[PDB]
């Protein structure tokens, strides 16, 4: 099936997956010189306070951090939102060297990985049907560069050697998505796509123009993970992102 190897990455999705070549793919190059600041674009609210975490995986691709999304706990509002989107999941895109990871890049700069934190929009009941819509999910991305460590982020290198291959899970309670969040939630914004198959063009686009920094030791906790499942010859879990896709007849936003 998919994946990120010569013979089954980005390049070659596109024939199961039509879509990898539509309208309104992601990620995109974000040119911070031609985005354009929308005074009418409201702050954005992030309400992770009640947010209950589940359960870290290993799907065979990036790791999940689960949440419970059956109640209205940690919610993402305002901005380009018409609505309430609920977190569900988050996850990263990561490089096998520092210069590379992220999905977006921002006039052209390659940041070394990227944080996705999935959000449904609840006026559709479930994420299955979200996914189906244009207005479907809201996605909030945020950098990450190689520096100082992320004390937010210890918890997830931590239970990492718990979950090396495809398939594993472990569980994962009580941990803050606030901690992983930067000072300022300047953003871009833009209509996209999952960045996975099925690529599917139900994704509103927040990232953030502020990155978050982690340690080297942290990312290289990262870069030991498995694509693989146990007792199959081991390949790293690394470069795991999709690069950036025609931007087409689309504007991205500031608010700022
Ligand atoms: O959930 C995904 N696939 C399986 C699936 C389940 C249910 C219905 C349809 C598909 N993919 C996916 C989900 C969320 C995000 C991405 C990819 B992303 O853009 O990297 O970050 C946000
Ligand atoms: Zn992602």
């Amino acid at each position: 099936h998919w994946g990120y190897g010569k013979h089954n990455g980005p390049e070659h999705w596109h024939k199961d997956f039509p879509i990898a070549k539509g309208e309104r793919q992601s990620p995109v190059d974000i040119d911070t010189h031609t985005a354009k600041y929308d005074p009418s674009l409201k702050p954005l609210s992030v309400s992770y306070d009640q947010a209950t975490s589940l359960r870290i995986l290993n799907n065979g691709h990036a790791f999940n951090v689960e949440f419970d999304d059956s109640q209205d706990k940690a919610v993402l509002k305002g901005g380009p939102l018409d609505g309430t989107y609920r977190l569900i999941q988050f996850h990263f895109h990561w490089g096998s060297l520092d210069g590379q990871g992220s999905e977006h890049t921002v006039d052209k700069k390659k940041y070394a990985a990227e944080l996705h934190l999935v959000h449904w929009n609840t006026k559709y009941g479930d994420f299955g049907k979200a996914v189906q819509q244009p207005d479907g999910l809201a996605v909030l991305g945020i950098f990450l560069k190689v520096g100082s460590a992320k004390p937010g982020l210890q918890k997830v290198v931590d239970v990492l050697d718990s979950i090396k291959t495809k398939g594993k899970s472990a569980d994962f309670t009580n941990f803050d998505p606030r901690g992983l969040l930067p000072e300022s939630l300047d953003y871009w914004t833009y209509p996209g796509s999952l960045t996975t198959p099925p690529l599917l063009e139900c994704v509103t686009w927040i990232v953030l123009k502020e990155p978050i920094s982690v340690s080297s030791e942290q990312v290289l906790k990262f870069r030991k993970l498995n694509f693989n499942g146990e007792g199959e010859p081991e390949e790293l879990m690394v470069d795991n992102w999709r690069p950036a896709q025609p931007l087409k007849n689309r504007q991205i936003k500031a608010s700022f």
